[PDB]
C-alpha cells in the first residue's frame, strides 16, 4: 500500500464557509439542508436560516466548495439562490511566541 500519511501542514488556517442569498422566506431550514446535504452526506456541519439569507459550515473546505459550485446557479422554490464563501471577521489570536 501507499505511505499513507507524509506529515506536515498545507493550510493552518482551515475555514469552510458557504452565504446564501435569496432565500425565499417560505423556504424552511430542511429544505436548505436536504439541498447542501445533497452533495455529500453528513457533510454540512450546521444552518443558519436568516430572513432572507443564510449561512452553511462544512467539516473540510473541499466539500464546502463543491457544493459551493454544484449549487451556485441554482432555482430554488422558484427563486435563484447564490452560494458563496463568506469571510468571517476575525484578528490573530495573542498568544505566547515560545510555547
Amino acid at each position: 500500500g501507499s505511505s499513507g500519511s507524509s506529515g506536515d501542514e498545507d493550510t493552518m488556517s482551515s475555514v469552510k464557509i458557504l452565504y446564501v442569498r435569496n432565500l425565499m422566506l417560505s423556504t424552511s431550514e430542511e429544505m436548505i439542508e436536504k439541498e447542501f446535504n445533497n452533495i455529500k452526506p453528513g457533510a454540512v456541519e450546521r444552518v443558519k436560516k436568516i430572513r432572507d439569507y443564510a449561512f452553511v459550515h462544512f467539516s473540510n473546505r473541499e466539500d464546502a466548495v463543491e457544493a459551493m459550485k454544484a449549487l451556485n446557479g441554482k432555482v430554488l422554490d422558484g427563486s435563484p439562490i447564490e452560494v458563496t464563501l463568506a469571510k468571517p471577521v476575525d484578528k490573530d489570536s495573542s498568544g505566547p511566541s515560545s510555547g
